[PDB]
């Protein structure tokens, strides 16, 4: 049907999913495109038109690099943009239950993909089974990446930084400005998202400017006290002049650099974001969040630290295997097509790879704390995975957790160990980043592709998360569960997500993560 917007009238579309019917109005806009002087700038308000916007298919993804390691790999396509890319980029998603709901709770999804990549149209984003299966509205908007979307100069309204993150933001307002008149409640909104969309979530807790904008939060597998979560105003500068110099911009003039930026090609400006850096990891993060002084007032660390955010319910979590999906983007002796058994020159190798600027002894302390053999031929392998899923993971996302719920609020935990059945990855690199995704939007709950272990499991996940959005508590009510014990910082106890038995532990990885978060910082 049709719905009248604060800024002019937008057409969607009926979709039939489980003997049922949602309302999608797909590319809805909700700020001026970002095109020519407002390249870098942060996102203008929108003028209302007339006549009717069909939000009838996905709308353009913004500009980024595709991921072109394993071309015709359904592992690594899947994750990249399936529609077209233009700097006309910045539109949103909304499905609906039909028929239209009353005061609806409303999921506000960001994806991850390193600031750098991701778009809201992938095949795994698609909100219809939420709509359909726990009657929420669920929303999910493009914001800008790269360069074009976090080019940092600090101050300067040209390129301020996080301009990607005001995207967000703008979105966010269009919710709860429009969300009514499509039947949901601007009152109970919970934002979720994965990877550095699930440290976007975790930023938003931090920015005053969004405190209003949103209920409670979901983070999986990110929290923006990951090591690739924040650029440091001094990698910023050098990243944002590295990348004039290469471009053959580099002026005196600081403004100036920004407007001879503005006449290149988004091409360009994407061909030259990789070396920016001297030396990068498969987990760089040329250009992401900083602390601008607008969306981000201080360094955030701070900020959690001294209890500094928005005081509401979380909820976190990560995969049992972080790690290995970036080991074959660069590990010597990695391959998804073997076993990728790996000896210790490799592992020593591979941690030049993961960790450039670290001292000879830093490497030497990782390899020691994660090298205390418990014979096998898979030692080095399983090492080394762990070393970058606890490092860059589920070590920052516990004491996240941890330190937010020091100051008052309910905070629940999950560790997500099911490795999806239809898993195009090898065996050996097990619960992937990523692939949990997939059971929270409900995928297995349609019959026509997973096990019927997966279609429950799934099921459970989607009633846990919907129960949280709507009521602030994770539980399953209904089919004699195992309830959700809530996060404190001295009993820590998480819930274990699989379709064998779900259980009640304690202390994820405790021994390592005192490694990272205690003694490694000081290397
Ligand atoms: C800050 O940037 C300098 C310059 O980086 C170089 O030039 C950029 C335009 C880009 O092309 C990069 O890939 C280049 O590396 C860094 O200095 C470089 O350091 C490396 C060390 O391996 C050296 O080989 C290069 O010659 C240096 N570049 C030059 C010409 O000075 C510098 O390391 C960066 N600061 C940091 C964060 O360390
Ligand atoms: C697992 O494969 C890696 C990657 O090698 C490539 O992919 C293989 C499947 C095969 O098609 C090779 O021809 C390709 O080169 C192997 O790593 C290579 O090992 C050789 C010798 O040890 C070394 O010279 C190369 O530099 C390595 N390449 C990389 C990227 O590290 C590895 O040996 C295989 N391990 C097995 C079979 O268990
Ligand atoms: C919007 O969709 C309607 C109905 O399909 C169509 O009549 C109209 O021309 C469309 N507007 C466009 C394509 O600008
Ligand atoms: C939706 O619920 C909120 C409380 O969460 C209430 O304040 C609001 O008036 C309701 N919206 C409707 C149905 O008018
Ligand atoms: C609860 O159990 C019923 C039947 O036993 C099943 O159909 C349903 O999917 C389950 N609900 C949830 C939220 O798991
Ligand atoms: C980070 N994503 C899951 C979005 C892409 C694959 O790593
Ligand atoms: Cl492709
Ligand atoms: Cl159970």
């Amino acid at each position: 049907i049709i719905i009248a917007t604060k800024n002019g009238k937008v057409r969607g579309m009926q979709l039939t999913v489980f003997g049922g019917t949602v309302t999608a109005f797909l590319g809805i806009p909700y700020a001026q495109p970002p095109l020519g002087r407002l390249r870098f700038k942060k996102p203008q308000s929108l003028t209302k038109w007339s006549d009717i916007w069909n939000a009838t298919k996905y709308a353009n993804s913004c500009c980024q690099n595709i991921d072109q390691s394993f071309p015709g790999f359904h592992g690594s396509e899947m994750w990249n943009p399936n529609t077209d890319l233009s700097e006309d980029c910045l539109y949103l998603n909304v499905w609906i239950p039909a028929p239209k709901p009353k005061n609806a709770t409303v999921l506000i999804w960001i994806y991850g993909g390193g600031f750098q990549t991701g778009t809201s149209s992938l095949h795994v984003y698609d909100g219809k089974f939420l709509a359909r299966v726990e009657r929420v509205i669920v929303v999910s908007m493009n914001y800008r990446v790269g360069a074009l979307g976090f080019l940092a100069l600090p101050g300067n309204p040209e390129a301020p930084g996080n301009m990607g993150l005001f995207d967000q933001q703008l979105a966010l307002q269009w919710v709860q400005k429009n969300i009514a008149a499509f039947g949901g409640n601007p009152k109970s909104v919970t934002l979720f998202g994965e990877s550095a969309g699930a440290a976007s979530v975790s930023l938003h807790l931090l920015s005053p400017g969004s405190h209003s904008l949103f209920t409670r939060a979901i983070l999986q597998s990110g929290s923006f006290n990951a090591p690739w979560a924040v650029t440091s105003l001094y990698e910023a500068r050098n990243r944002t002049l590295n990348l004039a110099k290469l471009t053959g911009c580099s002026r005196e003039n600081e403004t100036e650099i920004i407007k001879c930026l503005r006449n290149k090609d988004p091409q360009e400006i994407l061909l030259n974001e990789a070396f920016v850096v001297p030396y990068g990891t498969p987990l760089s993060v040329n250009f992401g969040p900083t602390v601008d002084g607008d969306f981000l007032t201080d360094m955030p660390d701070i900020l959690l630290e001294l209890g500094q955010f928005k005081k509401t319910q979380i909820l976190v979590g990560v995969n049992k295997d972080e790690g290995t999906a970036f080991l074959v983007y660069g590990a010597p002796g990695f391959s998804k097509d073997n076993n990728s058994i790996i000896t210790r020159k490799e592992f020593q190798e591979g941690l030049k790879i993961f960790f450039p600027g670290v001292s000879e002894f830093g490497k030497e302390s990782i390899l020691f704390h994660y090298t205390d053999w418990v014979q096998r031929p898979e030692n080095y392998r399983e090492a080394l995975g762990d070393v970058v899923g606890d490092y860059n993971f589920i070590c920052p996302a516990l004491e996240f957790t941890k330190k937010f719920s020091e100051w008052g609020n309910n905070a629940f935990f999950y560790y997500f160990e099911h490795r999806s059945s239809k898993l195009p990855w090898p065996e050996w690199m097990g619960v992937m980043h990523g692939y949990e995704i997939e059971f929270v939007f409900g995928l297995p709950l349609e019959r026509r592709d997973y096990t019927k272990a997966e279609e429950i499991l799934s099921r459970s996940i989607v009633k846990r998360w919907a129960n949280f959005a709507k009521y602030g508590n994770p539980q399953e009510t209904q089919n004699q569960s195992t309830s959700w014990p809530v996060f404190k910082s001295t009993e820590q106890k998480y819930l274990t997500l699989n379709t064998e038995s779900t259980r009640i532990m304690t202390k994820l990885r405790a021994q390592q993560c005192r490694f990272w978060t205690s003694f490694f910082p000081k290397v």
